[PDB]
RNA sequence: GUUCUGGUAAGCAGGACUGGCGAAGAGGAAUGAACCUGGCACUGUGCUAAGGAACCCAAUGUCUGGACAGAGACCGAAAGA
RNA sequence: CAUCUGCUCUGAAAAUUGAUGGCGCUUACCAGACAUCCGAUGCACAGUUAGCAGGUAGGAGGGCGUGUGUCUACUGGCGAAGGUACCGAGUGAUCGGUGGUGGAGGUAGAUGCAGAGCAGAUCUUGGUGGUAGUAGCGAUAAUUUGUCUUCAGCGGCAAAGACUGAGGAGGAGAAGGGUUUCUUCUCAUAAGAAGAGUGAGCCGGGUCUAAGCGAGUGUGUAGAAGCAUGAGCGAAGGAGAAACAGGUUGAUAUUCCUGUGCCUGUGCUGUCGUACGGCAACGUGUAUUAGCUUGUCGACACGAACAUCUAGACAAAGCAGAAACACCUUUUCUGUUCAAGGGGAAAAAGACCACUGAGACGGAUCAUCUGGCGACGUGGUUUUAUAUCUGUGACCAGGCCUGAGCCUGGUUUGUUGAGGAUGGUCGUCCAUGAAAAGACAACUAUAUGGCAGCACAGUCCGUACCAACCGUAUCAGGACUCCAAGGUGAAGAGCCUCUAGUGGAUGUUUUACACAUGUAAGGGAAUUCGGCAAAAUGGAUGCGUAACUUCGGGAGAAGUAUUGGUUCAAUUGUGAACUCAUUGUGACAAGGGGAAUCUGACUGUUUAGUAAAAACAUAGCUUCAUGAAGAGAGAUGAAGUGAGUUCUGCCCGGUGCUCGGUCGUGACACGGAGGAAAUGCCAGAAAGCACGGGUUAACGGCGGGAGUAACUAUGACUCUCUUAAGGUAGCCAAACGCCUCGUCAUUUAAAUGGUGACGCGCAUGAAUGGAAUGACGAGAUUCCCACUGUCCCUACAUGUAGACUAGCGAACCCAUUUCCAGGGGAACGGGCCUGGACGGCCAGCGGGGAAAGAAGACCCUGUUGAGCUUGACUCUAGUGUGGCCAAGUUGUGACGAUUGAGGCGAGCGCCAUGAUCAUCACGACACACUUGUUUAAGGACAAAGGCCAGAUGGGGAGUUUGGCUGGGGCGGUACGACCACAGAAUCAGAACGUGGUCGACCGAAGGUACUCACAGCGAGACGAGAACACUCGUGUAGAGCAUAAGGACUAAAGAGUGCCUGAGUGUGAGCACUACUGCUUGCAUGAGGGGAAACCCGGGCCUAGCGAUCCUACGCAUACGAGACACUUGUGGCGUGGGUGUCAGAAAAGUUACCACAGGGAUAACUGGCUUGUGGCCGCCGAGCGUAGAAAGCGACGCGGCUUUUUGAUUCUUCGAUGUCGGCUCUUCCUAGCAUGGCCAUGCAGCCGUGGCGAAGUGUUGGAUUGUUCACCCACUAACAGGGAACGUGAGCUGGGUUUAGACCGUCGUGAGACAGGUUAGUUUUAUCCUACUGUCCAAACAGUUGAAGGGAGUGUGGAUUAGUACGAAAGGAAACCCACACGUGACCUCUGGUGCAGCGGGUGUGCGGAAGUGCAACUGCCAUGCUACGU
RNA sequence: UAAGGAGCGAAGGAGGGCUAGAUUAUUGAGCAGCGAGAGGUGAAAUUUGAUGACCUGCUUAGGAGUAACAGAGGCGAAAG
């Protein structure tokens, strides 16, 4: 046959386009610094906004982008790096803030510009600091408890733009605009609507699947389709997680 | 043509024996691949075959019995007056 | 009288008109005989001749002709070759001469070399016919008259008549074209030839940057591709310094000329400058370069309402000129102009500054709103149009003259108003709506800078025209944009007009059949698969509006009434009166409505060119995988179901996916033992596999049999088999039910239909999603109201073609000689045989030419393909897993490998610890390697490369998927062997002919020598019986012989008993159609067997139990071995084993309805032919039955025929094509007689019937369900018989069924896909030829006639009278003449319907100044003559 | 007013909302010790354990609850 819908749309020429962006979002590298916020911004792809930052390197003035946690406002002093309080907005080492505190925009390694909690409304908990080994405990929002160095900078707050999965798209127009800019193909055609040439699960006078949907890890690329490495399915209760920090 | 097997049968399917048409014209059965007479270079005079002999159409008449049905010369059964 | 033989007779019915061959024959027949004649390529005689003589496929011998070579002989201007008429020679292929034409070359003989002879190939190229002066050439607005040319153009010009109608058939640009543009001449004309024509600082290109492309360099490659970075490039419609009027040419113009300007720079001469004002909001002053830095401009979505301006359009008055006047009118028409640049208001809308000090309150918008972070008020500051003036006069209208110049006007007011411009507000979004070049301000330094005059400069390329573009063209198609008047009306709708632009194949009143349209008595879907097509409804205003619903909707529900002109009131609500001959959204424009069911939620999308859908999409719902990012879990990808409401039961046995451990297996490397060494051997061994768990909103799956309740039925209850679990809740003859047209109710006169119920449901059912509704479908289906030419049943009229005529002018197709009936024939003839008939012409028509299209698409065959699938065969990319490979450095412990000095148990193995090399974790440093944490962080790990080895692998690649066959498939095996039967008494001998057997078994069931029988039957012998052991007599096999069938065998070949391993070893010859195989037989040998010996034995009493080349295993002796020699491996020879059952021997799964190619009537799906089982119809006999009684009527059990209208059986004709079911329409034939006419019998009183005979003239209907033929009901009737003609009839129609490509459901399949199972959507071409048929002319002067031959026509019902009669116990109950009607036939318009071309009238919208006369769009009342039936 | 509402003074109660903490217990994982049974009942079987259960240590992760004191005690319109 041809090949697939999900191997096509990975080619180059379907990457997604950068000439809208503003900027590449992540923390400046001086030890301190003191900011000021000079615009809050809407960038055409992300649904989190982002603020502008403007700090003294040498004598020259320069410019940063960050995402936006909700409560700044334009014109507000921001204080960064070692020696920061602990106010909403600023940004400090990761050993310096108390257990049970909510962050965002964590440095995985020191110096790295920030990773980890960036998509509107998420956060993470701070679970514990280890005085010895220098290691301190986050809980991701996935559920995930990962260890990062006291060393590594986080953002003190919540990102904005949260609560906007409430509102349902009730037409077909209000999903165009939200995927238009994504890389899934929409609208999506189902697999058992295709002929066999163009699809593993096309063909037949019924239109079925015929073959079990779980397929293996180590599959050939081009017939990877249905359910990959599941390891159960069905709208059954699962079980206890194993939980360490 | 003579015989045989399967089949209700068939211008049906399949064997055996002796001549044909295929690869065979000519005269005769009104017409017909295979039936009757009889096997072909080219001319001329006579004679016969098979089949014909009121007329179409070259050659026809005679004797003795049957037969009356728009019958027969071409043409079907068991049963009958 | 009874039998037998001959001829006649009865049994004896088929579809166009018919066949002893015809006409005829009764003395042309049947049977028995007789005469002699006619008749072959045969026979006789005679010529010619080698004479011995037919011939496909095929084979051989001898000759004729063509282009060129070598030689010999000749020839041509006193006319060569060629070509054309005649004449001679040869059986023939061919050859020779004569007379005209032609104008320079040509042969005869013998040999040599070959591109060496045409009717055909749907042959190749070129040229020409018939058809044929024919088919056609005419969609759109329309044309007439005069006059000149033209020389014969509806060409030009005047006057009329029309049309596009400002979302034009008008005026311009772009893309595309490229001289098509202008002048002259000529026809050569959508034709040529010769000239001429496009002028810029201010218009556009050359500039900037978007999405993006990229030279070079780095890395890579055999060279490439690719990847990282990046000079340069990227918009004639995005950003982008500065111009406008009026004139002029045959053709250019914001480009030329006149006038008035502007931008960017340069130089001269004058003339001034080095600062101030306001509480402030800010002003006055035309101001230099340069630089940091901060900011602004360039610089931006959609939608709605409200202001203001400008084009435009109206109406009054003034003047100037036009139109109109039988009448009327100060009625009607055209004009009334002001650019860029300069100067400049009031106004409206917003910002802001000073004083002031406000509320349970003031201000303010069409709408939101607004104020102590300062309201109202009073005075100011600033930003954004426009009117008006100047632009020095141009331009327009009119008058007077004129081959030129003068003169006069261009004045005032009101209403409205963009489809253009601008301003400040408001709404929407999980969508927030480009860059850069180039500018400007503030701040800091620095200063000869501003203005006026005059002068100079600004390169290069494009510039004509389009109705001329792309479609083979002068093509009804396609193709990016701009400007836009008046009326009617909501409206750049339709209809009518102003500005501006427009047109030719000719004449004829022109039948039939058409194509676009009108109208119709009475009836109203009876029509048809189906209301398909048409009709009906229609705008605005008011009254009045149901079920259900997600509460939004349904809803314009439905149902009803009103509407013109005039003259008034009243001011947006509207009222009232008067008036008209059909009435008023008068023309144009403009919904039919209701009740239900199946299905998809909705708007949206799709097979360009047969499918618009129930299919796809969609919002919502659920599952899966991941912490990797230029992205970071409200994320990024992969699947399934399909909005909302309400539910989503049970199963992890199989298949898959996933998790955990090894107990086993499982590669290469790395080790070990041995040997002179190679080859082998042993260990070792990840991941996988196996094993144990999880998982169905993963693939999917979800039962049988018996009994049992006070009538019968049914079974809550019991028992039994069975499993991974045995279909829960719901729903149903449903788009899913075979039987099936299921049963019951309702709808109709009548229901293979619809709806409601019921349910052991062939084969319903839960995100392979189940069930109940709303709103919305060019979706499928049933019914009702309105409405109608769909129909009964057709008629009349209009336009355009068509017929005839002038001008112009083709194609398909073609072996062609073409009237029928029967016969035969390749089984349906135009041509052949025997009969019936025989002409040409013009216009129509569709019976035939199995008419033309196109090497049948269906079906089979080919050792021909291609797309797609997987549990087919053999490989492969990707993904995982192991060991090894760039000398990192140094610590600690550990297991492991190799050998000593210790200890235990009757020097052994086992237990202690001490020295020698690798080596697995763990630490701590920095040097390889990694990362924009980069003057940095990690770190010998990772990540990325390389060489070998295992695992997985329809993601891909190649290929295969036997044969015979009463077509193929499914089934069997007639595919290798053996016996019997038949195949007309040797042997042989076919069919999916008949009855069967084989793929082995046995140390004896083999070899030998000797002994004796057997199966039964008749007597006996305790328990002891039908049947126990023992005896006597008979006993030709009635028994046995392992295993089919046949043959064979008696002191044995059978049953016993003894001994043996001949079921030896070498090497020959033969038989069975004889290779393999099986058997028969010769000679030589054994320290061979059995027997006294003669004799016998190298398997089974005989006929069946089996297999090549190459490779490999074993036995046997004799060989070979590379320069030489020794050994370990190897190679030769003979013979046996390991195996091919498709058995004279390849290594192999499906599907195509998306399909291709070569062929096949060697072979299926129609018709026809032969047959007639089966289907249908008829005879013979007489057992019984009929109230008696064989036979009025019947007729068992048996027996003989006919028919082709049923279905089989067979494969003769057609696969380079004979259009396939039913209906509609129309004609003819058959009889086996339903009605109607004449008769005979009766169990015939009469009435009504029943059985038969001669007879085919005239009849045999309207409907409901269904695609039907068929069936079954209702209504009528004299009666509602049965059939044929290529299952009559598609260049006659229709297209409902079946049977291409889309899609749903059930059942089957792991799947692609299947299903004489159900459902819905699905392109019907061409006659102009010949012949037939229908009419028309000629053959046939004119007037009056004749009648050969051909055609043919009237059929039936009722009433009255006989008569309440005959006849019958009664009840009942018949038989001419006359009159009324229906169907059919032929005519006719006096009457009555219908139609409206000629004729008279009326109104609506808009044109010609009014009235009168009238155009266009079309509407409407009456109606001559004519034609017609619903009339006579 | 030994009718009602407003207010003052000292005090009492598991009455209610919010913020920040707590001693144990029941399960689950990690690691260590030991080497055969644990559980459950009237009596037993399903079941789990040599992949080391049970029991005893140390670490951790969660989500509920407030024993004994505690009563013919208190509070609230009732539910509590
Ligand atoms: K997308
Ligand atoms: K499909
Ligand atoms: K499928
Ligand atoms: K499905
Ligand atoms: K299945
Ligand atoms: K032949
Ligand atoms: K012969
Ligand atoms: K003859
Ligand atoms: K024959
Ligand atoms: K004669
Ligand atoms: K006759
Ligand atoms: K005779
Ligand atoms: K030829
Ligand atoms: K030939
Ligand atoms: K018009
Ligand atoms: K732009
Ligand atoms: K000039
Ligand atoms: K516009
Ligand atoms: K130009
Ligand atoms: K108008
Ligand atoms: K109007
Ligand atoms: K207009
Ligand atoms: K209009
Ligand atoms: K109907
Ligand atoms: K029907
Ligand atoms: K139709
Ligand atoms: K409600
Ligand atoms: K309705
Ligand atoms: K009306
Ligand atoms: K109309
Ligand atoms: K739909
Ligand atoms: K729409
Ligand atoms: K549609
Ligand atoms: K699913
Ligand atoms: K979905
Ligand atoms: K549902
Ligand atoms: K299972
Ligand atoms: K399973
Ligand atoms: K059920
Ligand atoms: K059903
Ligand atoms: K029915
Ligand atoms: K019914
Ligand atoms: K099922
Ligand atoms: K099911
Ligand atoms: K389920
Ligand atoms: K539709
Ligand atoms: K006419
Ligand atoms: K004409
Ligand atoms: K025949
Ligand atoms: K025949
Ligand atoms: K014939
Ligand atoms: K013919
Ligand atoms: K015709
Ligand atoms: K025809
Ligand atoms: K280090
Ligand atoms: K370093
Ligand atoms: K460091
Ligand atoms: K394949
Ligand atoms: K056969
Ligand atoms: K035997
Ligand atoms: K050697
Ligand atoms: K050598
Ligand atoms: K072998
Ligand atoms: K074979
Ligand atoms: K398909
Ligand atoms: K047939
Ligand atoms: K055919
Ligand atoms: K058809
Ligand atoms: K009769
Ligand atoms: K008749
Ligand atoms: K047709
Ligand atoms: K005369
Ligand atoms: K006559
Ligand atoms: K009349
Ligand atoms: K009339
Ligand atoms: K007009
Ligand atoms: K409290
Ligand atoms: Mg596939
Ligand atoms: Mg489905
Ligand atoms: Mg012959
Ligand atoms: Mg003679
Ligand atoms: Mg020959
Ligand atoms: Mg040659
Ligand atoms: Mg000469
Ligand atoms: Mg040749
Ligand atoms: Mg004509
Ligand atoms: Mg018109
Ligand atoms: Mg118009
Ligand atoms: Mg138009
Ligand atoms: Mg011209
Ligand atoms: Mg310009
Ligand atoms: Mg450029
Ligand atoms: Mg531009
Ligand atoms: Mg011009
Ligand atoms: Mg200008
Ligand atoms: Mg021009
Ligand atoms: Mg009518
Ligand atoms: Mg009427
Ligand atoms: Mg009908
Ligand atoms: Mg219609
Ligand atoms: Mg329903
Ligand atoms: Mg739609
Ligand atoms: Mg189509
Ligand atoms: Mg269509
Ligand atoms: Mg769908
Ligand atoms: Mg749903
Ligand atoms: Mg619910
Ligand atoms: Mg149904
Ligand atoms: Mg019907
Ligand atoms: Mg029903
Ligand atoms: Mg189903
Ligand atoms: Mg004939
Ligand atoms: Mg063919
Ligand atoms: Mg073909
Ligand atoms: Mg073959
Ligand atoms: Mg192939
Ligand atoms: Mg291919
Ligand atoms: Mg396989
Ligand atoms: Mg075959
Ligand atoms: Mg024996
Ligand atoms: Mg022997
Ligand atoms: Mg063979
Ligand atoms: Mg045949
Ligand atoms: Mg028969
Ligand atoms: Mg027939
Ligand atoms: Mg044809
Ligand atoms: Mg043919
Ligand atoms: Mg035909
Ligand atoms: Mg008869
Ligand atoms: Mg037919
Ligand atoms: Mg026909
Ligand atoms: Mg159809
Ligand atoms: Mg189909
Ligand atoms: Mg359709
Ligand atoms: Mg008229
Ligand atoms: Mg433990
Ligand atoms: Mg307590």
């Amino acid at each position: 046959g041809k090949v697939i819908r999900t191997l096509r749309l990975q080619k180059e020429h379907w990457k997604r386009k950068h000439h809208k962006s503003k900027g590449i979002v992540g923390f400046p590298t001086l030890k301190n610094c003191e900011a000021t916020v000079e615009k809050i911004v809407h960038e055409s792809g992300r649904p989190a906004p982002l603020a502008i930052i403007n700090y003294k390197k040498e004598e020259k003035n320069t410019k940063g982008l960050l995402v936006a946690i909700e409560g700044i406002y334009e014109g507000q002093k921001i204080q960064i790096g070692e020696n920061a309080s602990l106010e909403l907005g600023n940004v400090c080492p990761i050993k310096e803030i108390p257990e049970g505190s909510l962050v965002s925009m964590v440095e995985k390694k020191p110096k790295d510009g920030g990773k980890y909690v960036k998509s509107p409304g998420c956060y993470a908990t701070i679970v514990y600091h280890n005085k010895l080994t220098n290691q301190t405990t986050i809980k991701l929002p996935s559920g995930e408890r990962v260890r990062v160095t006291g060393e590594s900078r986080a953002l003190l707050g919540i990102i904005a733009g949260g609560g906007k999965d409430d509102k349902p798209l009730l037409k077909a127009v209000n999903a165009y605009y939200k995927y238009k800019t994504k890389g899934k193909p929409w609208p999506r055609v189902r697999g058992v609507a295709m002929n066999p040439v163009d699809h593993p699960h096309g063909g037949g006078n019924h239109q079925h699947v015929g073959h079990p949907t779980t397929v293996s890890r180590n599959a050939p690329v081009n017939g990877r389709v249905g359910l990959v490495a599941a390891r159960r399915t069905g709208r059954k209760k699962g079980s206890r997680k194993i939980t360490v920090n």
